[PDB]
């Protein structure tokens, strides 16, 4: 439509953002929309939850969250600001915004580059396949060396950008924008500079454009088989062949854009909004499209808001104002106001008030919410994240697959006065909703909580989070190892309890060889008698004694595990003897044979599979040897070496920061517990 009900959504701007700053998108986002829409509010500096303090690191490298929803109006073309506000850490929300969005768009102030968090963000882009753009913004701001963004992606991804534009000036000098392709120029005034006035393209940067036309002209020949057809005939190919090229191509996302500028004093800004319209499409320029039923079949999602609805629920705030904003994307159909509308994995509709789009600080209401589009419902007090909907309409599809941030550093957390423990279960509940960059686990014996999460940065915004929001004071235990205990040499004992309560004497002797013996026995009873002396009268209490004395193992107390037993001599007599005596008798037995069976504490053993370059041994080795390595081999992995080793589980839990640099040489790794072994006997009994 080109009517609102659906024409915002039919025009609409999918677009996925990561920023640096000082241009950047949350230093430049306001003041560029007052340079078209002629107002804005953002509301990322800085928001909670949790962010302030990492909010300085938020900004370099991803950029800046709580922007995600705009939209605003150039000539009707609805102008978009869409989720993936900034967050590198954070990607559920990224998985399921690049399957979503078309445009991933890198922000520049133009002194910038691509960090290991934007490798990262390409990667995502990568994995469900969306378009992507760079601008260098600040272009009038020094360091401003486009050619090196240029290089880096030649070099980085071993590939194609696509010059789009030259610059008249540099860091320190910018002024005007050439269009390499047209070859022409246009410079731009004032403050507010906006003031364009189609100069030529200087000499200096005619070559480059020259080879550009021809590059742009190459380039439109790679989309439209008449444009290359043209260029092979002899003809080259005429503006508008190439700028229905350049669709298909960019939408093909066989293209990476590189533009630059400056925007910073409004300039030419306006007319740039064009291009977006002309190159990216919106989410309602595909079709009806599939998702599999709860009884399997595949199923039509619909891209097509008259269609079929089908909806995910992904965001839960509370709210003065409302009480309760409760965000909703809808892949499919039409959801309207002022109504009761419907959740499938629920089964239920629950009842719409007023429907709106949420941005930052700030909501703008609608009638309707359509097939691609999000926004927040007023309505639906209690209506929470993470249901999958579908219509009324709809068969029952599958939106969601989407994969998790997963840990790479460990906490044992305790709180102190266990009032902070209440206020702690309140805000691990709270957490355990909002948070997808941790992984919990319940030590049950204590309750206690061991969170393993997704960085450095991950417990940074934990911190952060805690401080703002939680209110609670705790102890974090360290990352830690379980144990087994063992014997390690066969030692053999005698038993005796002779003492008078209840009237009578109370008599107990046994005569043990206590042995180790291999794993998942648990325990083994020899009766090397043949009944009397140690008597079988007496047996399930005199095996219970020792039974029960496995469970305090004679290291630090920690279970003893898999010795083998054999009773074979003791005495008794039943006047002054009796079978808890015996079974006292046999408990007493065992401490010391075990003891002198030489016992040791056993520590969780990992196997660790390593791709690294091989010379980065060389880097790698002393950590390794720290971390007790032990190779098992050395063999590659797609293209770079894995290093084999076994490890034992207590040294590895400083890491993560030091992890992404160890990532390198098409870094990989594999881990898992494999079996106990045995704790430095010299720390071991200290434990004790």
């Amino acid at each position: 439509m080109a009517v609102k009900v659906e024409y915002d959504l039919k025009r609409l701007r999918n677009i996925g953002i990561a920023a640096h700053i000082d241009a950047g998108k949350t230093t430049t986002t306001e003041r560029i929309l007052y340079y078209t829409g002629r107002i804005h509010k953002i509301g990322e500096v800085h928001e909670g939850a949790a962010t302030m303090d990492f909010m300085e690191q938020e900004r370099e490298r991803g950029i800046t969250i709580t922007a995600a929803v705009t939209t605003c109006f150039w000539k009707d073309h609805r102008i978009n600001i869409i989720d993936t506000p900034g967050h590198v850490d954070f990607t559920i929300e990224v998985e399921r915004s690049m399957r979503v969005l078309d445009g991933a768009i890198v922000v520049f102030d133009s002194s910038q580059g691509v960090e290991p968090q934007s490798e990262t963000v390409w990667r995502q882009a990568e994995k469900y396949k969306v378009p992507r753009i760079a601008f260098a913004n600040k272009m009038d701001k020094t360091g401003a060396d486009l050619w090196l963004v240029i290089r880096t992606m030649q070099e980085r991804l071993g590939a194609r950008p696509v010059v789009m534009q030259l610059p008249i000036g540099r860091e320190d000098t910018f002024s005007g924008i050439i269009d390499v392709l047209r070859m022409k120029a246009y410079t731009y005034g004032n403050d507010l500079g906006t003031d364009i006035r189609e100069i030529p393209i200087p000499e200096e940067y005619l070559d480059q454009a020259r080879e550009y036309h021809e590059k742009l002209v190459e380039v439109a020949a790679d989309f439209d088989e008449n444009i290359m057809l043209k260029y092979l005939e002899g003809e080259e190919p005429t503006e508008e062949e190439l700028v229905a090229a350049i669709r298909k191509g960019t939408i093909d996302l066989k293209i990476t854009p590189v533009f630059l500028g400056s925007a910073l004093k409004n300039k030419g800004v306006q007319l740039l909004l064009d291009a977006v319209v002309d190159y990216l499409p919106s989410p309602l320029d595909i079709p009806p499209i599939k998702g599999t039923t709860p009884e399997g079949e595949v199923v039509e999602i619909h891209p097509d808001p008259n269609g079929p609805l089908a909806a995910l629920a992904f965001k839960i705030m509370a709210d003065p104002y409302v009480g309760r904003l409760t965000f909703i994307r809808v892949y499919s159909g039409t959801l309207t106001s002022g109504s009761y509308v419907y959740n499938t994995t629920k089964g239920r509709k629950e009842r719409v008030a007023r429907l709106l789009r949420m941005h930052a600080n700030h909501r703008e209401e609608v009638e309707e919410l359509k097939a691609g589009d999000l926004g927040a419902v007023v309505g639906l007090k209690e209506t929470i994240t993470g249901d999958t909907l579908v219509g009324e309409d709809a068969p029952r599809v599958i939106l969601e697959s989407i994969e998790v941030p997963e840990p790479v550093i460990d906490v044992a957390i305790e709180p102190k006065t266990k009032a902070d423990q209440e206020k702690l279960s309140q805000a691990l509940a709270r957490l355990a909703e909002e948070d997808p960059t941790f992984r919990v686990s319940t030590h049950p014996e204590t309750g206690q909580t061991i969170i393993s999460g997704m960085g450095e940065l991950h417990l940074e915004i934990i911190v952060d989070r805690l401080k703002r929001e939680f209110k609670v004071d705790a102890n974090v235990g360290k990352p830690q190892v379980a144990y087994r205990e063992t014997i390690t040499k066969p030692v053999d004992v005698e038993g005796k309890f002779i003492r008078q309560t209840g009237g009578r004497g109370q008599y107990g002797h046994v005569k043990i060889k206590v042995e180790p013996l291999p794993r998942g026995s648990g325990f083994e009873f020899v009766n090397a008698i043949v009944g009397g002396v140690i008597p079988k009268e007496y047996i399930p209490a005199v095996q219970k004694g020792i039974e029960e004395a496995m469970q305090s193992g004679p290291l630090i107390g920690f279970p003893v595990v898999d010795i083998k037993v054999t009773l074979y001599d003791g005495s008794y007599a039943e006047v002054d003897s009796s079978e808890m005596a015996f079974k006292i008798a046999g408990s007493m037995a065992i401490k010391e044979a075990v003891q002198k069976g030489d016992p040791v504490i056993l520590e969780p053993i990992m196997r660790v599979e390593v791709t690294t370059p091989e010379e980065y041994m060389g880097d790698v080795i002393g950590d390794l040897n720290a971390r007790r390595g032990q190779i098992l081999g050395m063999e590659p992995r797609g293209n770079a070496q894995v290093i084999r080793a076994f490890v034992p589980l207590a040294e590895m839990f400083g890491y993560a920061t030091d992890l992404r640099s160890k990532t390198q040489g098409r870094g990989s790794f594999v881990m898992f517990f494999d079996h106990y072994q045995e704790v430095p006997k010299q720390v071991q009994e200290k434990l004790i």
